[PDB]
């Protein structure tokens, strides 16, 4: 599995990044039966003035599908 | 903060979408610092002859950017 994460900058170094990777792994290794060698993670960071096309594009859109709704809305 | 998970075709009920976003939260939580009000997770299937273009657009021009890198590849 791909899995993308999306959020406001904030600092975090290498062995953060690593930590938040090796969680995540065994999350989707234990719900979808998944091994390590098929997992990949990307932290994309968004300043918050550019989240409203993550908003448009991703999760407006996915609204009737998302496995966790947000807990705001920004339709504009 | 903006999870997204693209995996192949799998037959997941209810109670598993669910418990899988809860224990994602959670990761988020603790390593991101967030709320669970700014969470939202998606979920999308994809089929295994559709996984090249997701290899093409999202992992492979991102690899050294991965906080977690495949250990498999598709350009072998
Ligand atoms: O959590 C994040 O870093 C983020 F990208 C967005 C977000 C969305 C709604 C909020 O209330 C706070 C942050
Ligand atoms: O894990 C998945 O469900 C997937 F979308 C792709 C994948 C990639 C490499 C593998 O070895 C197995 C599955």
């Amino acid at each position: 599995p791909h899995i993308d994460i999306k959020c406001f900058p904030r600092e975090l170094d290498e062995q953060q990044k690593a930590a938040l990777a090796a969680d995540i792994t065994d999350v989707i290794i234990r719900h979808l039966n998944s091994k390590d060698s098929s997992i990949s993670i990307a932290l994309q960071q968004i300043q918050p003035e550019s989240w409203q096309a993550i908003w448009d594009a991703e999760i407006a859109p996915q609204m009737e599908a998302l496995i966790k709704k947000p807990g705001y809305s920004m339709n504009a």
